């Protein structure tokens, strides 16, 4: 996240980190057995970090469960990022309590102007590269389709939406992949892609999550 803010130790319960070693992308909790993240974030052995805050540092509040099944969208393109989602089911079911929360789904698409709070680990600098080891926050609205469209010629589908600000400055990065843009108490996007970050005229682009609530409540409930 660049030209962000330190979220502050669990502010965002839901957020979840993927470790295979180290950190490498994010997630959302939408319920005790279930993740959702990113399918260009798609690895064999994951382990899902709950109650995290430092990813460095074991501070109490953490649950560390191993993934017993992944599911990638049946349509993921990884050449255009066309359906960037993946669902990913525990071993184990996480202990919910104020540090760890799921989020919810949401019943309709957010509109563009709506503000959103967006959150991880990845790299804070535009132009450089600086891991931070607590969560850091962005609110960014959600941009209109033309101005996303015009940013990117030919590479934006109706399952993707953009965020941000097209003067730069505030955006998602790198080793933010995966993690929930949450607008109005719902989960709405998955950070997917974008140009560089931060950069003018060039937003981040997410996965429009509103699109895929009936395959996901398909899936979970037959596996
Ligand atoms: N919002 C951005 N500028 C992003 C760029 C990338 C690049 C790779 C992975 N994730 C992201 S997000
Ligand atoms: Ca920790
Ligand atoms: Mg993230």
């Amino acid at each position: 996240i660049v030209g962000g803010y330190t979220c502050g130790a669990n502010t965002v319960p839901y957020q979840v980190s993927l470790n295979s070693g180290y950190h490498f992308c994010g997630g959302s909790l939408i319920n005790s057995q279930w993740v959702v993240s990113a399918a260009h974030c798609y690895k064999s052995g994951i382990q899902v970090r709950l109650g995290e805050d430092n990813i460095n540092v074991v501070e109490g509040n953490e649950q560390f469960i191993s993934a017993s099944k992944s599911i990638v969208h049946p349509s993921y393109n990884s050449n255009t990022l066309n359906n960037d989602i993946m669902l990913i089911k525990l071993k184990s079911a996480a202990s919910l309590n104020s540090r760890v929360a799921s989020i919810s789904l949401p019943t309709s698409c957010a509109s563009a102007g709506t503000q959103c709070l967006i959150s991880g680990w990845g790299n804070t600098k535009s132009s450089g590269t600086s891991y931070p080891d607590v969560l850091k926050c962005l609110k960014a609205p959600i941009l209109s389709d033309s101005s996303c469209k015009s940013a990117y010629p030919g590479q934006i589908t109706s399952n993707m939406f953009c965020a941000g600000y097209l003067e730069g400055g505030k955006d998602s990065c790198q080793g933010d992949s995966g993690g929930p843009v949450v607008c109005s108490g719902k989960l709405q996007g998955i950070v997917s892609w974008g140009s560089g970050c931060a950069q003018k005229n060039k937003p981040g682009v997410y996965t429009k999550v509103c699109n895929y609530v009936s395959w996901i409540k398909q899936t979970i409930a037959s596996n």
